[PDB]
């Protein structure tokens, strides 16, 4: 039984089903000083968030990293195929979860619906009347996909059926779709006014939504983040609310999580989540199986499921 | 110039628009007290809410009653056609607007958003971690819609792309849908499990979701209501939500609005909303303009906009 490395926390489900086939090991964080010498036969590692290359690189026979999520940025990669490791992930099971949780982060944005209920639930409604209008509205919009991969493609097919208008806008177009390319980002920004981010975290989205592309976005935009933090560049986002530069903002997503800026938490016109895109029940249950079923399709057959695109490897043993 | 009535609050679009073509008229309340004797030559009324009978039959040259709103449950029609009174009210301006609310209630509901935002914005993801997974989401659903006319449909074809199965209930089916038609409402609540209430406020409708309706629904069972609060038993749904009969609510409408029942407030699976769905400044001043632009038509050419079914008047000039 190849002995897998499970570092921090991870979902349950994830931990019933390794034995299946494996021997689990445990660490309470992700830290290379846990790491004792009876662990150096661990063959492979799953974990949800960071892995540090220090942990990575303790274990000489380590062959696949697992990682839970569709984002895979705390695993160093380039590390990990320097060193022949195969490192999969979690796209396809959340694919719509995280859609639907982009449309509910945007309506909740535009309609100001949590505050309506806080509003409800303090007691509100009965002594000063009706909660107020919401400035916005969804009617009318154009929208601007940043990212239009498996996720935006249903965050748009979602949005199609609300009579907006879409536009997309990635490095390289798709055939075949009825959406209005952008070559540029700050291009279509001043076509459309609200902007819906939804790119993985690499190196070429760093600090993308910027100062200019908002100022582009106009005085009627309407940001969503539900890609990774870092792609905003979260001051100049804070300066652009306070300025009135853009109209609101709804993030599920932020540069150093769990730490939010304590500026966005004063705007009457943000809504805020803790990373929630994929968190329900059933489909973190299949985000756990998938992380499961590559680590045993790996082992068993020498075929990852879902390697990643920079680690198509196949196993080799003696 | 005709005089028009206005009583208690209203859209102040409402009232910087009737001068284009009247003379406004204003009490404080609905009240049939506040009628002084230099009122008794008003020709119309504009109301949001309630019109008490006593307050409409103080005016015996009253010839219109345009009501702010899609329901008009708060005019006694009966009374109004009996008199030959024409009343509109404000269909389609609103249609888009209602659908968009009731899909951020239901995804509200299921996902639980507005609480993960209170963890949040409480320094709870900072200090205990990530809010826990929501039991739900609308990921393999299937949803019966309670009505189906324009809102219904248009919430209908929302929800055709979130992937989910599509069921309706009406006294009359309609030719030329694909979606399942139900002959009863508990028959459909056997087959679903997310029931969304929108149909208007009659005597045929009232206490329609009650006891045995919810306990069909079954255990994974959502009750969404955007359209009359009069139409869920409110007391048996909060006996099933306390036994676990079904899995949640969302609403946002009540039996005796502002009220809300405390036991209601108490539910960690239940979403409340202070009946916002047309709640937003654009759809509200096209609300608004609906209102007088019926006024204007039917003192102009006699001819009302959107007169309802039950009054299908044309102006007799006397
Ligand atoms: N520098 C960039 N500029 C513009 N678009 C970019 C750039 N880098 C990537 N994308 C797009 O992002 C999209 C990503 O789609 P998928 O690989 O299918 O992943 P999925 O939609 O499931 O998730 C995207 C991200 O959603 C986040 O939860 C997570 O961090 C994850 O990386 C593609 O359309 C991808 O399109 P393309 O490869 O650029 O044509
Ligand atoms: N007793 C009943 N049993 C079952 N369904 C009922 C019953 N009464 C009415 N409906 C349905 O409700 C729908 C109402 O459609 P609309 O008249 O076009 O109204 P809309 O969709 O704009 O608004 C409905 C209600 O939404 C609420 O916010 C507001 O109070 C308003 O009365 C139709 O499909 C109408 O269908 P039908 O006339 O019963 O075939
Ligand atoms: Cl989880
Ligand atoms: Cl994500
Ligand atoms: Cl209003």
């Amino acid at each position: 039984r190849p002995r897998i490395l499970v570092p921090g926390k991870i979902n349950p489900r994830v931990l019933e089903r390794l034995p299946e086939m494996f021997e689990t090991v445990r660490i309470e964080r992700a830290d290379a000083a846990l790491v004792t010498a009876d662990m150096r036969d661990v063959s492979g590692i799953a974990v949800s968030g960071k892995l540090p290359v220090p942990l990575m690189d303790a274990f000489p026979s380590l062959e696949i990293v697992a990682n839970f999520g569709v984002g895979y940025d705390g695993v160093d990669v380039s590390r990990a195929a320097a060193r022949g490791i195969v490192v999969t992930n979690t796209p396809d099971v959340l694919t719509e979860e995280v859609a639907d949780t982009a449309i509910g982060l945007l309506l909740n944005t535009l309609r100001l619906l949590p505050q309506a209920e806080q509003w409800l639930r303090q007691g509100r409604w009965v002594r000063e009347g009706a909660f107020p209008l919401s400035p916005l509205s969804l009617r009318g919009r154009t929208v601007g996909l940043f990212g239009l991969g498996r996720i935006g493609l249903a965050i748009a097919r979602r949005l199609e059926a609300f009579g907006v208008s879409i536009a997309y806008h990635t490095r390289t177009p798709r055939e075949g779709l009825g959406f209005t390319y952008h070559p540029t980002l700050v291009g279509m920004a001043e076509a459309v006014d609200t902007l819906i981010v939804i790119v993985p975290g690499t190196a070429s989205t760093l600090k993308a939504v910027n100062a200019d592309v908002l100022s582009a976005l106009g005085p009627k935009g309407v940001l969503i983040n539900v890609g990774r933090g870092s792609t905003v560049d979260e001051a100049a986002l804070v300066t652009a609310l306070q300025n009135g530069t853009i109209a609101g903002a709804g993030l599920d997503v932020f540069e150093n999580e769990p730490n939010v800026p304590e500026a966005l938490l004063s705007f009457p016109n943000v809504s805020l989540l803790p990373h929630v895109a994929s968190a329900s029940v059933v489909t973190r249950n299949a985000m756990s199986d998938l992380v499961v079923d590559n680590l045993k399709a790996w082992f068993s057959t020498g075929e990852a499921l879902t390697p990643v695109a920079e680690t198509p490897f196949r196993r080799r043993a003696i």
